[PDB]
């Protein structure tokens, strides 16, 4: 028993779209993306999470290059050992790699642990976006259909299951029996449907978006 659609902006847990520029920090936005979530559900506030602490902090030792790529749960790492992440309004995205500048004054949220999900299941995708929250993958987005997309479900005979762009699972539904999950990207407002794509769901892990999910949580 899971609801046929979820779209977790209704209740109030996803910030404003971002816009990554030059800087290949997809992992970075894809992160704080699935923690801003939490943190919403455990305080009541929302509040843009800082990507530029994860580019400039969560390096080497979690095998991040900042700029040149990173992994969500790596990131995730770095903000449990660190005990704590800086608000966006603190510490701004520069879509630069810069010395880290943690700072714990600003500190605006914290993360207990992580969990992946297994490879390629789209139902347990499914039911972690329903029970759990917003959910960070990756998927295939090197293909011209992709940066090009407007509207409609994202589907791409080429796509491959090998992941190389950090995004935010906010919800699943279906259009006129079309299955989608609503994606969040870190492109900005004017790519596809307000800085959102809606990306074929249960068509064989399409351009890879089940391949590696993963979230953080925020115990009590
Ligand atoms: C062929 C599959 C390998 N792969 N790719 C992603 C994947 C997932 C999401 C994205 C995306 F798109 F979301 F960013 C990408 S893009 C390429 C990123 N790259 C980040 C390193 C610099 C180059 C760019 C790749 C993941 C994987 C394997 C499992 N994943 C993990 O996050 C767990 C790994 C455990 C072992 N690692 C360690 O670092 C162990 N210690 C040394 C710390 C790496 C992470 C996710």
């Amino acid at each position: 028993i899971l609801p046929d659609s979820v779209d977790w902006r209704e209740k109030g847990c996803v910030t404003e779209v971002k816009y990554q520029g030059s800087c290949g920090a997809s992992w970075a936005f894809s992160a704080v993306g699935a923690l801003e979530a939490q943190l919403k559900l455990k305080t009541g506030k929302l509040v843009s999470l800082s990507a530029q602490n994860l580019v400039d902090c969560s390096t080497e030792k979690y095998g991040n290059k900042g700029c040149n790529g990173g992994f969500m749960t790596t990131a995730f790492q770095y903000i449990i050992d660190n005990k704590g992440i800086d608000s966006d309004a603190s510490y701004p995205y520069k879509a630069m790699d810069q010395k880290c500048q943690y700072d714990s004054k600003y500190r605006a949220a914290t993360c207990s642990k992580y969990t992946e999900l297994p490879y390629g299941r789209e139902d347990v995708l499914k039911e972690a976006v329903a029970n759990k929250g917003p959910v960070s993958v990756g998927v295939d987005a090197r293909h011209p259909s992709f940066f090009l997309y407007r509207s409609g479900v994202y589907y791409e005979p080429s796509c491959t299951q090998n992941v190389n762009h950090g995004v935010l699972v906010v919800g699943y539904g279906d259009l006129n029996g079309k299955e989608y999950w609503l994606v969040k990207n870190s492109w900005g407002h004017n790519f596809g449907e307000e800085g959102y794509i809606r990306m074929a769901r249960n068509k064989g892990n399409h351009c890879g978006i089940a391949s590696f999910p993963s979230y953080p949580e925020i115990l009590q």
